[PDB]
């Protein structure tokens, strides 16, 4: 019942040996085993990667072929190669969010200056910049521990209008469209076809047929329940500029412009109120703010009733 | 009706599908017959002649064509035609709704847009490994619509982050799109506007009207395409699900959906949809009573 | 009175307009005399000498200059001076409002920022066709302010999407700007902050304060600049049109405008502006009554 994983990768190391990134063209799941990354011998390097190995004197970096193995996906990432493999498994949809331990990545990953000449270390970057500029403009896409998903894999059946907004480790199921205002973090994303125009925080999962409206916030700052991760089930709709700090079951809706936090008091059809966290995971709910009273209300959506 | 025509440089995928077409100089014409033809050698402009070739790593080819649209009222027949329509809008030769922009999702190819040019989704991972021999491979987006500025930069405009303006967006002189603004195709401004929020496809904003940061026009669950008239202001993080006339204001943080019940000065309420298109209105949520209300300006 | 100086690599348009200047190592100096001069050959640093030249396709030239600002309290006189000011802020040599950042819009050239370097608006469509001989032509933006990280990467910082930080933003160590974060010029953080919403020009956020996803901070109090003190939290999709002192919270989804009438624990109401700069406040919209309320935090009671 323990599953492992393995992949041949092209890793870029900084001048001090720090792992900046690793691209695995064909990761795969394997029987449980022993975690380690090794340098591949010449005869084991796929021909497509052999042409990509080298040293960049201006960036002071080297690109090397490795094989990374994870003994158990339940274990925490040991090092950055292991971290990059786990992120690739998610974005390749070989594992769904929470199907592997995605804990502790901030601590294991290197902060990288991502440029139009490849990953660079922070250390010595201003001298690197001046050297690279002999080649043409130096553009820095971002400075962060997580790069852009699409620079490692483009999953099929998917559209991403502005790929700055999908981190490697995001899981986008076939039929998903991420629009310009959409954002998907690592260990997060969609299980089926969703229009994603709002923000899916790390660990958040959105079920098949559910749409996230423009500017909508799922599990944002001050949204509530610190501890447990929230998810939304199937056929849910979050209105534009809405927010959500509790899980939703199937067939729920949050009105445009409404932020439902776990601690928000919600008035029910019977006139009683509960904290929204008491509704977390329920189905068939519509949340709105009454435009006459200003009260946050929840209504049943199927003609049946809340519970 | 009016037709259009233009000479374009198209990129075809390995299977012949049209990935994109750049038309440096589209123009309007008398009505005629829709068709795209490959240009003969003597008809290729000299600026474009150096750009034609085949890319063996991407498995694509770039070719010079002339696309004619017989009538701007017809639906786009093919991707060349679709690209020509989007160029007419961004060139401001045609205003939103000034041509038929329906059916494009169905006509346009889903494209992997890269720092090496457009690529097909099919065989992309093998293409990526081959291109990496040239340097890093960066994918800007995977979608049916590219970035307007990569085809035309219209005059009198600023766009702080050009990832946020689709080809097909119409931005009148004096318009500034800030980093949080977004303008879809067949949509945009007719005059000078500060755009820091989201203009959905089909939506037009009149001269002098400003869209505050994070504002949503016609977003999901907001409520016939809507439009904003002249000298309006949508507050930051606000939303609009109805049309506004001239001189309207929506308070920061308020979402006026078509189904929102609004209290008028006399204490009577109405659904906001009944006010659609009115001028001189201020919408706010009263911070004391909690009620969405409208005031005269 | 403090001045500043820097050797820079300037790119000029075909008509001589300054498109940008990159200053690798700006420095503060004694009060002095403002001027930009072309460096003689012997004064060009070896790393910049290799970068000087003329681009015939773009119709631009890159030149080595030294720019001196006589007094940081004076308004920028021209684009070289403006770019130096912006670099002083982003290098954290000056904090926001530590130099006069007025009139920059009027001084700076509107630039087509491309993967081939800065280009002029003038004649750009022909330039694009020539540059496509080299490969794809990607336009990042068309604006007077370029992306900070293309001039300096400050240490101790993360920026998930660097399209969203203008040159002139001041990001103190421990700062993370996430994809939804935005930081304008003459604005930013004084210490460690998680920034996932929008910091307008002139706006400063104190050590340990976090700006939630999609939150909106207005630049001024509808003419006093808005700031946030230490340990404040703005919830996702919230908005702030008044200053906050320390240890304040604005609830997710609530926009506090200067004119909003807020009800207080004693049930009297004030305009929110009357609370501007106070500490220990929590603003929320009551989910039963619809009213915007302010609560005292941590038994601290409330000061106007
Ligand atoms: O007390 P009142 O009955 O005057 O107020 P109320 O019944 O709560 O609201 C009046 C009507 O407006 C509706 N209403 C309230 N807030 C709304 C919102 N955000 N979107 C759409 N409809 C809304 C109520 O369902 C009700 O419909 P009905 O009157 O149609 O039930
Ligand atoms: C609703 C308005 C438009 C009101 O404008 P005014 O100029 O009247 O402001 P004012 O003088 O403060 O308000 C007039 C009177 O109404 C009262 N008042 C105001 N709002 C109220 C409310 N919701 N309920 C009850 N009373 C209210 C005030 O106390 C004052 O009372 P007295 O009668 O007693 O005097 C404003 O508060 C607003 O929302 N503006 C938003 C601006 C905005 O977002 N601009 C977009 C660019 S900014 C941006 O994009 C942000 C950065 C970013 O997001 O990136
Ligand atoms: O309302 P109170 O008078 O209880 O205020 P408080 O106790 O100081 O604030 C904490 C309580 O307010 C609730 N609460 C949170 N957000 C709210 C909102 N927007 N409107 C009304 N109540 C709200 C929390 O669930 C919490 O419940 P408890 O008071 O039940 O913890
Ligand atoms: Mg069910
Ligand atoms: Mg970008
Ligand atoms: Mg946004
Ligand atoms: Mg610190
Ligand atoms: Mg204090
Ligand atoms: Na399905
Ligand atoms: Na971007």
């Amino acid at each position: 019942t323990v599953t492992g994983a393995a992949g041949i990768g092209l890793a870029t190391l900084a001048a001090d040996g720090s792992v900046l990134d690793t691209w695995f063209p064909a990761p795969e799941l394997t029987e449980s085993g022993t975690s380690a990354t090794s340098r591949l011998a010449v005869s084991d390097v796929p021909v497509e990667l052999a042409a990509l190995i080298g040293r960049d004197d201006d960036r002071r970096t080297e690109t090397i072929a490795v094989r990374t193995v994870i003994g158990s996906l339940d274990d925490v990432a040991a090092d950055p190669y292991d971290a990059y493999l786990r992120l690739h498994l998610l974005s390749h949809r070989l594992v769904a969010p929470h199907g592997l331990n995605a804990g502790g990545l901030f601590g294991v990953l290197t902060n990288v200056v991502w440029t139009n000449h490849g990953p660079c270390a922070i250390d010595g970057f201003e001298a690197v910049r001046a050297r690279l500029r002999r080649r043409g403009p130096v553009t820095v896409y971002g400075v962060d521990k997580f790069p852009r998903m699409v620079d490692y894999v483009v999953p099929t059946g998917v559209r991403i209008a502005d790929a700055d907004r999908v981190r490697l480790g995001a899981h986008l199921a076939p039929g998903t469209t991420v629009m310009h205002e959409g954002f998907v973090n690592y260990n997060a994303g969609t299980l089926g076809a969703s229009m994603v125009e709002g923000r899916i925080s790390a660990g958040v999962v959105v079920g098949d047929g559910s749409d996230v409206g423009g500017g909508a916030s799922i599990m944002g700052t001050l949204s509530g329940g610190g501890t447990h991760v929230i998810s939304i089930g199937k056929r849910c709709l979050l209105g534009a500029n809405s927010g959500l700090g509790i899980s939703l079951g199937d067939d729920c809706v949050v009105e445009a412009g409404l932020y439902v936090t776990a601690g928000t008091r919600v008035t029910m059809p019977d006139s009683n109120s509960v904290k929204a966290r008491e509704l977390s995971g329920s189905s068939n709910l519509l949340f709105r703010r009454n435009s006459v009273s200003g009260a946050v209300e929840v209504l049943a959506r199927d003609g049946q009733g809340i519970a």
